[PDB]
């Protein structure tokens, strides 16, 4: 039903790429990234830190956008949205529409887009230089449905596409990662990595 | 209701909170857990909170306190006193009976019912430390138990403390969880043991 945004990795002029913390797989972890799977595992509505790395500084007014798509070919034309249960939660922070799967945490300049032509959802923030004593910028994302939610993702894998954009929205860079939103991210990362090694 | 930001922000003046070291004896009425960033206190008892800055903010700076529910699914609900305690004859002459958080012993305290969000807050002028001291102390009271039915109803809350200029613009922000309970020392010990075992 909708055109599919590109997921092709594109570093661009500024050498744009993502990075992830090394959180491990203990029972207490709430967000953990698998480099072998290029896959983030996270709990519902919990902080997911994503690093933005560049080789050179983009202009003021550069923005960073996040959008989810279904990974599998037969589902990629379907808009990823919150399930019929969670979209009816009165849990908006006042910026995010209740249908949106991906939110930004702790940024009052976050903007949420419902695309008038494709109906896809995305959240965009200004790109900012690293804080004092840091080499990268970090964005905190929250995912507001479980991968297993019926009538929503319904156990289908998704990708998050992160795009670096100029102030008009033109593409400057692109990267992406798979996401599973689940109750036990550490256990599930261990299982999927063990499965991969066999 | 939209959700106030809880992001820690030291700002230009290096603003942050501090708490005295009270211990967990059975006789303690107010005790702070740094490991949990959580204050445990009895109903309507004095809670001293230290205000620290690295440099002096301008005259007319104010300090506001507001409570929100900690859990995502409840953050949009206004935190207020339960149907029982809002009808207690316990007015101090300044605080409206519906407000959970009071400032004790400050005749310049002002209480706000926000006309757009309906949230409650209490604000006082920010003052420099007394002679011989290095920080300023505010005394708060929490006027409902965490367990009160029809009020917090066993849901955790956060207190957000904001440093504001004379127009109400943000200069600094800090926050902490609160449990209002009959046995704060015992409950702090239990929750800290639970955290270690996790
Ligand atoms: C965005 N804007 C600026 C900078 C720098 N330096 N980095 C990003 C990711
Ligand atoms: C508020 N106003 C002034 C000062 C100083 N010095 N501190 C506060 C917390
Ligand atoms: C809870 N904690 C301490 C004490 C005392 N003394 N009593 C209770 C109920
Ligand atoms: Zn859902
Ligand atoms: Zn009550």
């Amino acid at each position: 039903s909708s055109s599919v945004p590109s997921q092709k990795t594109y570093q661009g002029s500024y050498g744009f790429r993502l990075g992830f913390l090394h959180s491990g797989t203990a029972k207490s972890v709430t967000c953990t990234y698998s480099p072998a799977l290029n896959k983030l595992f996270c709990q519902l509505a919990k902080t997911c830190p994503v690093q933005l790395w560049v080789d050179s500084t983009p202009p003021p007014g550069t923005r960073v956008r996040a959008m989810a798509i279904y990974k599998q070919s037969q589902h990629m034309t379907e808009v990823v949205r919150r399930c019929p249960h969670h979209e009816r939660c009165s849990d908006s922070d006042g910026l995010a529409p209740p249908q949106h799967l991906i939110r930004v945490e702790g940024n009052l300049r976050a903007e949420y887009l419902d695309d008038r032509n494709t109906f896809r959802h995305s959240v965009v923030v200004p790109c900012e230089p690293p804080e004092v004593g840091s080499d990268c910028t970090t964005i905190h994302y929250n995912y507001m449905c479980y991968s297993s939610c019926m009538g929503g993702m319904n156990r289908r894998p998704i990708l998050t596409i992160i795009t670096l954009e100029d102030s008009s929205g033109n593409l400057l860079g692109r990267d992406s990662f798979e996401v599973r939103v689940c109750a036990c991210p550490g256990r599930d990362r261990r299982t999927e990595e063990e499965n991969l090694r066999k």
